[PDB]
């Protein structure tokens, strides 16, 4: 049976999934899930997830609920043997870890900027608190990148996925000027075909997000190739 | 060489590491970072790890900044046809699944509220907010419990492994008297010979907690 992704497209995460599906031609049913009616709290989406998140995956029996086990369960099902989901332990081990740093470092960060956002409105968030807890990732990942040309070595692998698409995100806010190797790394990303699949959640993104949260992001930060 | 762990054993991810490396008899060189003395941010551990958080393991040329990425990586090296780490593809999906979930929904919720505390004093903490947050993590993880014994299976994984500890800071503030399945799992993952591992450092976090933040654990 073909894989079913329950998405949003404006979800970072989800974005990074379907950057796979396009990288890898897979051909997956999409189920929409509109975060911000609240479908996600819908009682047979509950059953299925009760984190109640985006990207969901169901492929056979197996549920996913974490864009991060969906990234490596497409890449040994589809990729099998391929280079985004390394064979070698300590190259695979070094994707985990990148991985991990998207789910527990920058994108939390991200979201929780982006919910004050939506909770509070942009007027009453802490704008200055918030810059510094994401310029902070920005100088992690420069220094990743101060090594390697991509996130987890000299190859793009799922860590560029993961992470491309929660730092197109960050940067529809927070400008990437003092970042060379960061930028010269976003643009390289932007020049693949599988970015196509970023592009149209990020701009619904920055359209929703001025709407609840009534404000308008720097048109100045964002970078564009 | 032998693994080196840079750990703080308050931080529940390190006791996930220090059960695994206790239940697999792992030798290993630990290395003792103060998290409340802000060691963490010395100018060569955050050379070594830019996230400047506990655990991170180094293993030969191999560092690993996450305590997922480092029982995974452990497993794989050192319990090679265990079931701590399935060697199926859809049970070790299914691990994976729930290391995920304490990284990004448990653990998340719980450093919400202990950063609470430490920033605001408890006294200033939202502490309704917090419980229907957390509370709602039990919920989840009591529906993960109907059908098995573990949290991913009929049999002990490390997302048993990562789960715990984050579960028993949890409840240091909150019972678990209202989940059965939940509360009969926490007593039986305290019966492994591995918890003890947990047991230190969760009493370190209490007592350090308590101090700074100038209050009392209802526990
Ligand atoms: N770590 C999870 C994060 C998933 C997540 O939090 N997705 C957000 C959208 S970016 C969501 O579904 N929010 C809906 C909700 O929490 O109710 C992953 O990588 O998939
Ligand atoms: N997702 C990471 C979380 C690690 C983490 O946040 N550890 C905390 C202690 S519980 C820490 O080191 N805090 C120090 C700091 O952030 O400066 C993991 O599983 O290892």
């Amino acid at each position: 049976p073909k894989p079913i992704l329950y998405y949003d497209e404006r979800s970072p995460p989800v974005r990074s999934c379907l950057m796979l599906i396009k990288l890898l031609d897979i051909d997956v049913e999409l189920r929409f899930v509109n975060l911000f009616k609240g479908e996600q709290f819908q009682k047979d989406f509950l059953a299925l997830n009760p984190q109640h998140s985006v990207p969901t995956l169901v492929h056979g029996d197996l549920v996913l609920t974490d864009s991060h086990a969906i990234l490596i369960h497409l890449a040994e099902k589809f990729d099998e043997g391929g280079s985004l989901w390394p064979q070698e332990h300590a190259e695979r081990m070094k994707v985990l870890n990148l991985l991990l740093f998207e789910c527990s470092f920058l994108f939390r960060r991200d979201s929780d900027f982006m919910s004050a956002i939506v909770r509070q409105g942009f007027a009453n968030v802490d704008v200055a608190h918030h810059e510094r807890k994401l310029t902070e990732a920005y100088i992690i990942m420069e220094r990743y990148l101060e090594n390697s040309d991509f996130m987890a070595g000299p190859q793009l692998t799922l860590a560029d996925l993961s992470i491309v698409t929660t730092l197109s995100t960050v940067n529809l806010m927070f400008p990437l000027s003092q970042f060379p190797r960061l930028r010269r790394w976003f643009t390289a990303m932007q020049q693949l075909d599988a970015y196509e699949a970023n592009c149209s959640g990020l701009e619904k993104l920055r359209q929703t997000m001025e709407s609840v949260g009534s404000f308008q992001f720097p048109s100045s930060s964002a970078v564009v190739t």
